[PDB]
């Protein structure tokens, strides 16, 4: 992810087949002749899509030009949460499934994984960052506190941001409960709130493993529900 001052990010396509698949996903959803009511509603929850981009002197070098979801914030606090029970897709090999499950074997049980967070602290004028190893360390015993960390500004728990996050996730959950045409593996929610009341972004990102389906994305729904339940419990701190 490269942040552009014009308020966009450039995401370089991952190697095949993942990068091409994410390109086709955006192309399908933001197709200018799409009157699919499911896909039209989905746009609300994605970064705005500005199409494929390449450098003027390098058409080989493929990027997606996406809305920077953090742009409108002064001191954005950002958390990426991978959603679902499985982060391997329907066409993974035994070896690939093993790789994905071993990365975080609690995915089936918990239904989400924190990929990282960046939290602005007021009383130090600085950022705390957590990497992939933070979220992969969390167990069922520590997931509530693991998530709570995101909402600590070094003086209070930002229950406004927690409440707002529940409300926005609920809308995404409603979308998933009214579609049976896409299943999403190893995709994420990007949470943003203002670190400098109730001003929040919750957006879906990372679509290298989205597949056509005939059924409810039961794994994604479980993840959303469990995440909402955790956030709800935090409101009682
Ligand atoms: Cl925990 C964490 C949070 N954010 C990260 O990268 C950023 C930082 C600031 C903004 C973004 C961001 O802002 N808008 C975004 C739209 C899409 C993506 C994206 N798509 N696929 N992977 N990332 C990322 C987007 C991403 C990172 Cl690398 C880690």
């Amino acid at each position: 992810i490269l942040q552009h001052p014009d308020g966009t990010v450039l995401k370089q396509l991952q190697p095949p087949p993942r990068g091409p698949r994410e390109l086709e996903f955006y192309n399908m959803v933001y197709a200018a002749d799409c009157f699919d009511g499911v896909l039209l509603e989905l746009r609300k929850y994605l970064p705005k899509y500005y199409g494929i981009w390449s450098p003027p002197t390098a058409p080989n070098d493929l990027y997606l030009k996406l809305e920077d979801v953090t742009h409108k914030f002064n001191k954005p606090c950002i958390m990426d949460v991978k959603i679902g029970q499985k982060s391997y897709d329907p066409f993974a090999s035994s070896e690939k499934i093993q790789q994905q499950v071993s990365k975080y074997p609690l995915m089936e049980e918990i239904g989400f994984l924190v990929l990282g967070m960046r939290v602005y602290h007021v009383h130090s004028d600085s950022y705390e960052t957590e990497n992939q190893h933070y979220g992969r360390s969390l167990t069922k015993e520590t997931i509530k506190d693991g998530v709570s960390r995101f909402f600590h500004n070094g003086y209070c728990l930002r229950k406004d941001a927690v409440a707002a996050s529940i409300q926005k996730i609920e809308k995404i959950l409603q979308w998933f409960e009214n579609q049976k045409q896409l299943n999403f593996y190893a995709s994420s929610l990007l949470f943003v709130y203002e670190g400098s009341g109730g001003e929040v972004e919750v957006r879906m990102i990372d679509f290298a493993h989205v597949f056509p389906s005939n059924t409810i994305d039961e794994g994604y729904v479980y993840g959303l529900k469990h995440l909402i339940s955790v956030l709800r419990s935090i409101l009682d701190n």
